[PDB]
């Protein structure tokens, strides 16, 4: 009914350790990188690239600057993957819950970033969450670029 999942997997023709690792340790790096969608992210709790580290990001989406109060909740170095928990928030006007997966694949000569949401809505007229997708695949994209 009122849960529901995206995915979004994305080549990348840079590194993919680096890319993942700036997602866990260097988070702090997204906003030289993508400047136009992140304006800000501050540590607030534990150490930077820790789970259960708490993070407050300042971003804009469509021309609408928002903030997001995030948790990381799980990292997995096997699978190169980090998920984040928002818990504070505009999003948190239009969902109970969402988790946010970043899952890097560098292994061989191609590279990839898998994007998953999951979520649940707080009424059934709040939309499918594809504005965030954009925004994350952008950045992605940013990230990419810098310095190529």
């Amino acid at each position: 009914d009122l849960s529901g999942k995206m995915v979004k997997q994305v080549e990348i023709l840079s590194d993919g350790i680096v890319f993942y690792e700036i997602f866990r340790y260097r988070l702090y790096l997204i906003s030289e990188m993508s400047p136009v969608n992140i304006q800000g992210v501050d540590l607030l709790e534990g150490n930077w690239g820790t789970v259960g580290s708490v993070i407050f990001f300042k971003y804009t989406i469509d021309g609408k600057e928002k903030t997001a109060k995030d948790i990381v909740e799980a990292i997995d170095e096997e699978t190169k993957s980090v998920t984040f928990k928002i818990v504070e928030g505009d999003l948190m006007e239009l969902y109970k819950t969402f988790i946010i997966i970043v899952q890097v694949d560098t292994k061989g000569e191609h590279n990839s970033v898998t994007w998953t949401f999951h979520y649940e809505k707080l009424k059934e007229d709040v939309e499918e969450p594809n504005t965030l997708m954009n925004f994350c695949i952008e950045i992605t994209k940013d990230i990419e670029t810098y310095h190529l």
